[PDB]
């Protein structure tokens, strides 16, 4: 019933554009919408997340996450590892490659999901969402290293799973950093399963 | 170690702004981001809410409630938890039972509000209160809820149950050209991992 009938640029960087959006409402009448796109889109979504979930015997599961400092919030964020998809590249070999790079972990995929958007009011902005165990016994994953490209800063920070969410408020707490949507909602929904 | 050292409008418009950000880095040389942010920011805790909507009814399962409505920003329909603006001067918690009335006509009870949690922090400073609030759906008042969308706003509701969220998920994306919002699939995967 609603459909969009133009895209009017009105400012192109290097890495995102920001449009005027016209569009027909349902009862027949046109408006617009100021949406962001990124310009580095080619693929099935523009980016990856991964839910790296690491498993040594005897203890806890955890989820490997990491802080970085993201300057469009002016500040330091504890995210899932993520990074955008090459040209050519699967969502999966996406997710193995980002965790590599920003973890230093050699991970297995679970599942991959379908490309889920990030912040629809605003922007196209999408990503695959990826299930990743990782064999934390492994001799790969002993001492894994971050192999961070040019102009990324990691500090991985892994929480049990079992607790994740009162971990993470506590981390906001005492730390001043801000949490990720998509990983408080993981966080979330491992304590409301009960 | 890293912090803003400078942030430079590049266009704004009535909603969004784009802002060229400078950053000192952890090796201490300048570098520079492509920064979004929106323009009606004022002294809310952020910028928005959204709310996991846990319907309860006697002798029924749990269900998650969620909102389907057009995005301009995708150029298609997104589901996603119930979710605005917070107005200012509102608190979080008011602004999530106030939007999950308009949206869904549904009258909750706070549960928990999140701090702060980033949306997209590699592009963008947008951040939302993450409110769970449960719905007593054997209260009268709750028995044939009518949403009141505001101007422009044209929302179906669907409410799923919890206990199979993400399968029921992957049935409508099989069925009908839909994105699933990525804070949405990250709950649903949490429950299928818990
Ligand atoms: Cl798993
Ligand atoms: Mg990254
Ligand atoms: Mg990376
Ligand atoms: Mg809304
Ligand atoms: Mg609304």
């Amino acid at each position: 019933k609603q459909y969009i009938i133009s895209e009017e640029l009105i400012s192109e960087g290097k890495w995102v554009k920001l449009e005027k959006t016209t569009y027909m409402d349902p009862t027949g009448k046109t408006r617009t919408w100021e949406s962001v796109k990124r310009t580095t889109r080619k693929q099935t979504a523009d980016g990856v997340a991964v839910i790296p979930v690491l498993q040594r015997t005897l203890h806890y599961e955890c989820i490997v996450l990491v802080k970085q400092f993201r300057p469009p919030m002016g500040g330091y964020c504890i995210e899932f590892p993520a990074g955008l998809i090459d040209d050519g590249e699967t969502p999966e070999a996406a997710a193995l490659r980002e965790l590599e790079e920003e973890t230093g972990y050699k991970g297995d995929i679970a599942e991959c999901s379908p490309a889920v958007c990030m912040d629809p009011g605003l922007s196209n902005c999408t990503i695959h969402i990826v299930t990743v165990t990782i064999n934390g016994d492994d001799a790969e994953n002993a001492r894994p290293k971050p192999k961070p490209g040019d102009g990324e800063f990691v500090e991985v920070i892994s929480l049990p799973k079992n607790d994740l969410l009162q971990r993470l408020d506590a981390l906001v707490a005492e730390e001043h950093l801000t949490v990720d949507a998509r990983v408080y909602s993981y966080a979330l929904a491992l304590k409301h399963a009960n």
